[PDB]
């Protein structure tokens, strides 16, 4: 069995395909703690070890899932998140055969070059043991790794001329990747990533012009103020106050001027591409911006963003 594995930031997504030929998927939280979960048999609890230590899935609200940093990507924790995953995937314990993922300046250093330490780093993690109380654990065999955002790029990839030349911009809720990449995913050219810059610059300067709590409920609102910003008729009816509806604009639209200058700075670091790429949550908010700015065709022009799975569907249709 061969897993495709996103462990990022927030949490795991896991795509394989089944005996017949369906393709599933599954997603897990990124929560444990370091320490035994205790359980007077009413529920459910997961208590691993590891290393020496030991591990538990710590369940959370899923409004208080925490972002996690690159050295996590190498961590203990790390290894225990994939294998509670396939635990609760639905797939039958057993030996399988994984590809991983490290962020886009992990995997590539600033040569452009894949970073053989880091790659090997990451699959080494992998090869840890595992135990399970109460139960018996997946045994991982293979290990590859891919790079983050290329692998959402890949079926547009596919139809280009290893000639041509991509420019992937995805945009994300903090962070922004950049990658120009061969037709065909035949090779890399250049790699820029930005962890300071991200659809957050927009939402927390909306959420500041509001005075909204610092609840996940408040985030929500603010998407939505962003998502229907062009219908005052819907801001109305939600901000109740024509004063407060004009602030939250201003505020809004500076936010956006700022987040499409910063990004198209970046984008003038690079040159040479022949098709552009436009993907990541914060894809519509630079769209239009990016367009004017590269002069491209819209036969040369994408926006393929589809849903979550995007990243690990990409990972399965290059090695599937």
């Amino acid at each position: 069995m061969l897993v495709f594995i996103d462990d990022g930031s927030t949490n795991i997504k896991l795509q394989w395909q089944e005996s017949d030929g369906t393709i599933k998927q599954h997603i897990s939280p990124n929560s444990f703690k370091r320490e035994w979960a205790v359980s007077f048999g009413d529920k459910k609890v997961f208590n691993y070890t590891l290393n020496g230590e030991q591990y538990s899935f710590d369940p959370i609200s899923p409004d208080a899932v925490v972002t996690t940093n690159i050295a996590w990507q190498y961590s203990d924790v790390n290894v225990v998140a994939v294998h509670h995953a396939l635990l609760t995937s639905g797939l039958p314990v057993s030996e399988v055969d994984i590809v991983c993922t490290l962020p886009l300046t992990e995997y590539y250093d600033r040569n452009n070059q894949p970073n053989t330490e880091n790659i090997e780093r990451k699959k080494a993690n992998f090869r840890k043991k595992i135990t399970l109380n109460g139960g018996d654990t997946f045994t991982i065999k293979d290990v590859k790794v891919m790079p983050e955002s290329i692998p959402a790029g890949y079926e547009v990839l596919q139809e280009l001329d290893e000639l041509d030349s991509l420019l992937i911009i995805d945009l994300g809720g903090t962070t922004l990747d950049i990658s120009q990449v061969m037709g065909k995913l035949s090779g890399i050219s250049k790699i820029y990533g930005d962890s300071s810059l991200g659809v957050s610059l927009v939402t927390s300067a909306v959420k500041d012009a509001l005075s909204l709590a610092r609840t996940k409920g408040s985030s929500y609102l603010a998407d939505d103020i962003i998502i229907h910003r062009k219908d005052n008729n819907y801001l109305k009816q939600r901000i109740n106050d024509e004063n407060k509806i004009s602030i939250v604009t201003e505020a809004m639209n500076e936010a956006l001027r700022k987040l499409e200058q910063r990004v198209l700075n970046t984008l003038n670091e690079f040159s040479g591409y022949t098709h552009v790429m436009v993907i990541g949550g914060g894809a519509e908010l630079i769209c239009d911006a990016v367009k004017k700015h590269t002069q491209i065709r819209d036969e040369r022009f994408f926006k393929t963003n589809n849903s979550q799975y995007d990243l690990v569907n990409g990972m399965y249709l290059i090695g599937n």
